């Protein structure tokens, strides 16, 4: 059954269910890859029924969105896809994910992540799927790069199938890449718990950059839904 | 650039660019694998500018369509694409797939083979992508199954990236499976020749069955286009 659902059709972000991170990071100053962007408030809109983040450069300053469901909206299992349009150019670095609750308590990498829709303005019609845990993150052996020439284009889907078991990931509903490792330890699978959502478009860095084409700015990135099925 | 197109477009299958092959297959009886169909002309359909071919059943007798370019559209290299909806029932196996041109003189599996839409319908929601040749034929060891739960819903594209090097396999523009063996002797890659293509829907047999549910006919194998870039 669908057990909830973000249709971004009101006329604000519903702050029930969302938050904003905001600014440089600091003390993880950079956001943990040395990111140009500051989140702000000021940088997204709701439009004809999508979530719109906009990245923006004014002077030497970059400016994005980053939003979370921490505290607010989480879940444990279920099949969870987000329909999406992503931004283009290099630099850019568009992504849809999930942190483990307790990640107040033991920390990121241990809480574990799991990266459902993830794209690097640099390296056009590529995607990636991914997961970090302290068995493997950062550079994490759990990873499947995707080539999907038409991604640029219009909107795609973007999903998990998540049980006890196994991570499945799909790209418009194409099974792509499963991670069930057969021994689950909470080190390599912090993934029986609650995890909340994250969407957010960084600027440069360790993973996007760390160059960057000033020339791509303002670029949309711009989000339908997430569903949720239990 | 696009170098053919078949579009389907004519009030009949044009015999310039097709052959019919007929009957029970002797003497490759029962089409390898003891399949339950006669092949005939007078099973298929140009239908609003679609190739529909009509697995039927008419007393004990299953009939259906396969046709090939054999010595009249064959293709060394290139992306190619077809655009097709599916059959859907235990017993069904549609392909569109492809054979090397010197299978007269060399036969099968040493002139290779390329299967690009393969899906039975005793094993829903998932697709194969296969090279047959002399080194791995039968049980071979180059496939991949792809789940796509979607698969049964409207047209999707099924195609190939081919070059000396690789080939690449794509169902709606996503990669799904890629073989590029290192050492490429003639048993091994086959591949740097002339081939041409296969449409098919074969009913029952060892490998789209045995079991057959006779409750599903008649069933639509509906195919909109292959193109051929180079």
């Amino acid at each position: 059954k669908l057990v909830w659902e973000e249709h971004f059709n009101g006329k604000e972000l519903d702050t029930k269910n969302w938050n904003f991170e905001l600014g440089d990071g600091c003390p993880n100053c950079g956001w943990g890859n040395s990111e140009r962007q500051l989140y702000t408030k000021t940088n997204h809109k709701m439009e004809n029924g999508k979530l719109v983040i906009t990245a923006k450069k004014e002077g030497t300053q970059y400016t994005s969105t980053r939003i979370t469901t921490q505290g607010k909206k989480e879940f444990q299992y279920g099949y969870i896809e987000a329909r999406a349009k992503l931004p283009v150019g290099k630099g850019i670095w568009p992504a849809f994910w999930m942190l483990g609750s307790n990640i107040k308590t033991v920390g990121w990498p241990q809480c574990g992540e799991i990266d459902i829709l993830e794209y690097v303005g640099k390296e056009p019609h590529m995607v990636f799927t991914s997961l970090h845990t302290t068995a493997s993150h950062g550079n994490t052996i759990n990873t499947k790069r995707t080539r999907i020439d038409t991604i640029e284009q219009g909107f795609h889907l973007y999903a998990i199938d998540w049980t006890k078991d196994k991570m499945d990931f799909f790209v418009d509903n194409i099974l792509v890449y499963t991670f069930n490792p057969t021994d689950k330890t909470e080190a390599i699978w912090p993934y029986d718990q609650p995890f909340y959502f994250i969407i957010n478009m960084a600027i440069g860095g360790n993973f996007g950059g760390p160059e960057v084409d000033d020339a791509i700015f303002p670029q949309d990135f711009s989000i339908d839904y997430i569903k949720v099925y239990q």
